């Protein structure tokens, strides 16, 4: 009765192995390039790049500032795919457990990221984090126009 998912797909004209290695070796540079979406990302434990690695982003959705530790539990080269745990934070405010995936498909002409939100809700009264999708859109968007030269 708490579990949900929540799936957005959309293209992006930028480069998808580009697109993927930002999250899967270089997520601290996702802040420089969205900052009115990500302020920070600062690494607390293990290195970037590797299965296990801890870090710390500061963001903000409407205007209100943030905080997620998230722990990196998977990275796929061949499925292009990078996933972040939340361990610590706002969000344990409305759920026991929450799963960022990004995974970029870059076959044929047309590259597609889609971000996936895989939670379990503390009470049946926590709304489901639509707000995380545009985020995330937000985000998307943001590092395509950076990585479009």
């Amino acid at each position: 009765g708490l579990t949900g998912k929540l799936i957005c797909q959309t293209g992006i004209k930028s480069d998808g192995d580009v697109f993927h290695e930002l999250f899967g070796t270089r997520p601290h540079h996702v802040p420089n390039i969205t900052p009115a979406n990500i302020q920070g990302c600062d690494l607390h434990e293990g290195e970037f790049g590797k299965v296990g690695s801890v870090v710390i982003w500061n963001y903000s959705i409407d205007g209100n500032a943030m905080i997620a530790k998230e722990e990196i539990v998977a990275i796929d080269e061949e499925d292009k795919s990078v996933t972040f745990k939340v361990v610590e934070g706002h969000l344990f405010e409305e759920f026991k457990s929450i799963v960022f995936s990004v995974h970029v498909d870059t076959k044929g002409e047309d590259n597609l990221v889609t971000w996936s939100i895989d939670y379990e809700k503390l009470n049946e009264s926590v709304k489901d984090p639509t707000s995380y999708l545009d985020f995330l859109l937000s985000v998307t968007r943001d590092i395509e126009a950076h990585h479009l030269p």
